[PDB]
Formats: C-alpha cells, sequence, structure tokens
C-alpha cells in the first residue's frame, strides 16, 4: 500500500499515489498527470459522489465494472483503479486512471478542416470499438463527439460506453421506447460522420420534437410498414400529423463528398433499426478498404451485467465496488 499525497484542486481535494505527479485538471473531476512508474501521461478521474444515493453507488459499480471489462484499442480501459482509505469502512472514494488522450472529437470539427482520409481512419476508429462493445452485448446510447477522446495522434476511443446532446439520438430513443437496440449507436455514429464530413451539425434540433422534423425533412417518411411498429393508438399518429415528406436524395444531402461514404450514410441513417447495417457489417464496407482488416477486428469477452437488475443497498453496492477495487489486475 503506497505513500498517497494530498493537494487540493480548485474546490475538489485530490488524494493519490506519488507514482502519479503534476496532477492537472481538464475537467465527477478528470486531472492529467504524469505516471514514473512508465513515464506514460495519463488521466486520473475522481468519482463526484460515489456512494451518495443507491441510484450513485449502482452508478459507480456499473462505470467500475464496465472500465474493468474494457479491453481493446478504440475504448477506454482500466490502467489503475484506487482507493485512499483502508478497510471497508472508510471507503468513500474512487479514482479511475487511463492513458490520457487530452482533445475530444469536439474540438476537431471546431480546428481543422478535415479530409476524407480522415473521416475514414477516425469513423473506423469508432466502429472498431462499437463493434468490440456490441460483443460484450453493452450499448452506448450516448455516442457523440464528446464521448470521443482522440489524441494528437488522430488516435481514436469511446468514453463512457455503457453508463447512461440530442442531436445524436436514434429516433427510437427520442420515442422513449423503452426497449431498443444496439443499432441506437449505429445512428449516432451515422450523424458524427455526417458532420466530419460537412463541417455542419445534421439534425441540430432546438427540442426533442423539432429533432423529429430535421430527420424527417431528411429521412423522409415512415412506411406503413414502420408506422405499423409505433406503439400506438395515438403516440404514433403525432408523426403523421407533422406534413409528409419526400425522402431527400443523400447524394445531395452530401455533394461533394466521397459517393462510398454517402452510400455508407445511406446505411446508417435508416429510419428503421431493423435495417441499420451493423459495426460488423459497416466495417466490411469499401469506405474503410484502406483500414479494414478481418483478422484484427477483434470481440471481447462476455460481460456480466445481471447486476443491472437488482435492487440493493448502498451498503451493498458500495461494498461490492470496494470488492472490484482490491479485485484490480492490471495490465502489461
Ligand atoms: C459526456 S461529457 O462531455 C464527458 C467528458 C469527458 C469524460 C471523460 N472521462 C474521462 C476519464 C478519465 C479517466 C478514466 F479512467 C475514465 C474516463 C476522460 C478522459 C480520458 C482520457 N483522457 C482525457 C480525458 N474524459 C466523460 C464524460
Amino acid at each position: 500500500r503506497p505513500t498517497f499525497y494530498r493537494q487540493e484542486l480548485n474546490k475538489t481535494i485530490w488524494e493519490v499515489p506519488e507514482r502519479y505527479q503534476n496532477l492537472s485538471p481538464v475537467g465527477g473531476s478528470v486531472c492529467a498527470a504524469f505516471d514514473t512508474k512508465t513515464g506514460l501521461r495519463v488521466a486520473v478521474k475522481k468519482l463526484s459522489r460515489p456512494f451518495q444515493s443507491i441510484i450513485h453507488a449502482k452508478r459507480t459499480y456499473r462505470e467500475l465494472r464496465l472500465l474493468k471489462h474494457m479491453k481493446h484499442e478504440n475504448v477506454i480501459g482500466l490502467l489503475d483503479v484506487f482507493t485512499p482509505a483502508r478497510s471497508l469502512e472508510e471507503f468513500n472514494d474512487v479514482y479511475l486512471v487511463t492513458h490520457l488522450m487530452g482533445a475530444d472529437l469536439n474540438n476537431i470539427v471546431k480546428c481543422q478542416k478535415l479530409t476524407d482520409d480522415h473521416v475514414q481512419f477516425l469513423i473506423y476508429q469508432i466502429l472498431r470499438g462499437l463493434k468490440y462493445i456490441h460483443s460484450a452485448d453493452i450499448i452506448h446510447r450516448d455516442l457523440k463527439p464528446s464521448n470521443l477522446a482522440v489524441n494528437e495522434d488522430c488516435e481514436l476511443k469511446i468514453l463512457d460506453g455503457g453508463l447512461a446532446t440530442r442531436w445524436y439520438r436514434a429516433p427510437e430513443i427520442m420515442l422513449n421506447w423503452m426497449h431498443y437496440n444496439q443499432t441506437v449507436d449505429i445512428w449516432s455514429v451515422g450523424c458524427i460522420m455526417a458532420e466530419l464530413l460537412t463541417g455542419r451539425t445534421l439534425f441540430p434540433g432546438t427540442d426533442h420534437i423539432d429533432q423529429l422534423k430535421l430527420i424527417l425533412r431528411l429521412v423522409g417518411t415512415p412506411g406503413a410498414e414502420l408506422l405499423k411498429k409505433i406503439s400506438s393508438e395515438s403516440a404514433r399518429n403525432y408523426i403523421q400529423s407533422l406534413t409528409q415528406m419526400p425522402k431527400m436524395n443523400f447524394a445531395n444531402v452530401f455533394i461533394g463528398a466521397n459517393p462510398l461514404a454517402v452510400d455508407l450514410l445511406e446505411k446508417m441513417l435508416v429510419l428503421d433499426s431493423d435495417k441499420r447495417i451493423t459495426a460488423a457489417q459497416a466495417l466490411a464496407h469499401a469506405y474503410f478498404a484502406q483500414y479494414h482488416d478481418p483478422d484484427d477486428e477483434p470481440v471481447a469477452d462476455p460481460y456480466d451485467q445481471s447486476f443491472e437488475s437488482r435492487d440493493l443497498l448502498i451498503d451493498e453496492w458500495k461494498s461490492l465496488t470496494y470488492d472490484e477495487v482490491i479485485s484490480f489486475v492490471p495490465p502489461p
């Protein structure tokens, strides 16, 4: 058990091992710091109010559980996990530690003008991660350009993968729809890609209903085929109210962009989550011909998420977590 300094950063206080030095605020709370033990730069995240509510406490175990599982180049994982306390009784803090990344993808579309080859590498990467994630039966639900960490290199990893702007949500999340599927991430990836290629937000909706309008001026109103599946004597309904729309040509909507890419968008941005192309499929798409390599798009171990499915007490969750903290084996 390592020696910990203590120091205060802004209002938040910080209690970490000496192997990390230079703690430096990037944004619970994140600091950039130097890992003497490996001499690589890292991100230390101090979880906010870990075991406040049951809703926090479970959320804590979830985050630790996921991060412990994520072993994949395109997906944030755990270098170190640590608590200052010793024995169960003191335990009320959790700092998570990963490879520092230092820019997110929203400060890229706001810097650069990006090449087609850029979106290529970048989107491939997103789908590389996605696909490992989906293979564990986890669904992101919030992919958006601020959950994608990119380092100076143009390397990218997926942040917050399975913890949870309306702009990147599949329509089926904006219609609640309590029980959908993994292709919701695909919709987002479309929204991200479109914007990477064009420099403007695809669907900058002002609220939840404006957004289903914006989506519709593009992908068009649903065929009686899809309409039937909307669970409503009237939640339905509510769509057909709003005028009937031409499905626009992605080709013009997206003039100038590589037509491989545009064909790819036509398949991600499909109103019907059954006809939405999967992660593993979209990587076999020509757009990624440069990068693709079947024998290098790895799946994940199966992920145990029955825990999700049950009501424990604060005391029961903080205990399980602590089990997770001390049971932690670091990588290579
Ligand atoms: C969705 S909100 O925009 C949001 C922003 C940042 C983060 C966010 N969480 C982390 C973070 C840090 C350490 C971990 F172990 C896990 C995640 C980072 C991070 C990781 C590596 N290098 C720089 C920053 N960014 C999570 C949510």
